[PDB]
């Protein structure tokens, strides 16, 4: 299903320190090259927080997997998987995020419930002081202890506009939505790249995201 | 000072859940290739915990740095730097670690105070149920907020013998020991590899470690 560009559609309902907002993204992902491009629009007016804080919540199924690592994400399709994260910001609040990642009508949908609490008034998140202009991130992927799904961990070192860097710590799980046979990997990493940009022509609150995604047998490739 | 193999000497005084032990390592590191080899011996009898839990505490100065990233570690030599870590194990205790990394008499010394508390009796650390046979780790390196030193973060996904994987979360700082001019980088990563082995000939409690260390401009290389 993932040999070639396919539509990538995102629906995020957000609730951060009791500020409710909706985001819709349309673009494309290519699971054989590990590339995607998508434009996110806030449909309820303006995001009450850093766009950058939304980006990883808004499709690791598009990751370019080598043939020697089990690709859990593609193995669950078309029914797909649940992707859940706790994201903890150094000196700031916490996001609780639940995603349904499914293949429907020839398209990959990321449907996201994005909740945040404890965020600080003069913090980088509510202050919108974060930047992902061009940034590499390494994500740890492995089988959960029961061998029914995935767990993972990673940091993002967000650029802080007029500051230094802000670490957000992510804990993730992925569990299949269906009862079909799934493929469980051992420990590996994703080398991921984000570039975020704004259309100066566009008048609505939005952000354009390009990602690169590659699964890496770091146990071999780091030697 | 780091163009070619030079002696690498480690002295670790350890205190884990009130169990005191000493480790001495001798080997070599090569800062131009980013390789090192060292054999660690417990001099007080036996390590009262997983060797694997000691390995990253027991010389990022040996990291192969490209010319487009500031190499803080080599910029501090010969006086060298302090390297401090809090290491937190999922469902287990915490290590507090202070290192002095100095160049003395043509050799690179890592002098380590390794403290651990809250470790669980039937846990993977005191139970010695961890393995680093062949494992890749990605370390985040960046300038601290004051621009006087480094901060960093990383996970190690330890193999658990007869289990799955155990995440240890590391927070690190590096601060110069001297008053000399130091070179402060922006965010990048190290792709590091560990291979641990035992000499079946050797009769003392020991472990042999080979590391690969490369500094990576992930903001470019992950695209």
């Amino acid at each position: 299903l993932f040999k070639g560009k396919i539509p990538f559609v995102v629906e995020l309902e957000g609730d951060v320190n009791g500020e409710v907002f909706s985001v819709r993204g349309n673009g494309w992902g290519d699971g054989s090259t590990g590339k995607l491009e998508i434009k996110f629009v806030c449909t309820t007016g303006e995001v009450p927080l850093a766009w950058e804080s939304l980006i990883c919540s808004m499709a690791l199924v598009f990751c370019k997997y080598p043939s020697n690592i089990n690709d859990f994400f593609k193995s669950t399709m078309p029914r797909g998987y649940i992707q859940e994260r706790k994201i903890s910001y150094e000196n700031d609040g916490t996001f609780d995020v639940r995603q349904e990642v499914t293949y429907e009508n020839g398209a990959l949908y990321n449907r996201v419930k994005f909740n945040g609490s404890g965020f600080r008034k003069d913090g980088n998140v509510l202050g919108k002081k974060l930047d992902l202009t061009s940034i590499g991130t390494c994500i740890y992927i492995m089988g959960n202890d029961e061998g029914t799904g995935l767990k993972g961990v990673f940091n993002k070192a967000f650029k802080v506009i007029g500051g230094n860097r802000q670490i957000a710590s992510h804990v993730q799980t992925q569990t299949p939505i269906g009862d079909g046979l799934v493929s469980i990997p051992d420990y590996h990493v994703m080398h991921n790249h984000i570039a975020c940009s704004k259309d100066p022509s566009e008048t609505r609150d939005h952000i354009i995201v390009k990602e690169s995604l590659r699964a890496v047998d770091c146990n071999t490739e780091y030697m």
